[PDB]
RNA sequence: GUGCUCGCUUCGGCAGCACAUAUACUAAAAUUGGAACGAUACAGAGAAGAUUAGCAUGGCCCCUGCGCAAGGAUGACACGCAAAUUCGUGAAGCGUU
């Protein structure tokens, strides 16, 4: 049992580092950024994963899960702004994959 | 500071002219922080039984070396509920239109 926001994070800490070692070694493995990101939306710390998806849009932009995830956080999180950001920035660079403007115009 | 001054003009002072033209991380300091690989306790070599040569791979880990040699325990680390988009059959019972 946890008590009062220190031990919380010290729980974080905890966690962050051993995602962000697992980023360190596999580099690509593009599901290790997504169960960190996961992880941060769980806790409602969703601009750590704002960060954590757009690192791995970075090492990856052509994977077609990674911009559906990024953008089903934001949906998810009433952000429709940001969600609406995205799927414009996702149908501009990956035109032809017809999964993204489904779902946009969905 | 020196010298020339047919300068006042004594050998005292002053006047003019010429030449000479810009050092310094400005400290004898006040401060301000970070490190060592030594002890002192716990701790003990990778490869699916045991004993083991090693050569790599990758980087927000480096050390010895002049090294684009070679060593450092194969220098160490790496051991993971390793789940990423995206579903359907058939029969039976109950309630409903
Ligand atoms: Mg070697
Ligand atoms: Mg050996
Ligand atoms: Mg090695």
């Amino acid at each position: 049992k946890i008590t009062d926001e220190e031990e919380l994070n010290d729980y974080k800490l905890r966690k962050r580092k051993t995602f962000e070692d697992n980023i360190r070694k596999n580099r690509t493995v593009i599901s290790n950024w997504i169960k960190y990101a996961q992880w941060e939306e769980s806790l409602k710390e969703i601009q750590r994963a704002r960060s954590i998806y757009e690192r791995a849009l970075d090492v990856d932009y052509r994977n077609i899960t990674l911009w559906l995830k990024y953008a089903e956080m934001e949906m998810k999180n009433r952000q429709v702004n940001h969600a609406r950001n995205i799927w414009d920035r996702a149908i501009t660079t990956l035109p032809r994959v017809n999964q993204f403007w489904y779902k946009y115009t969905y």
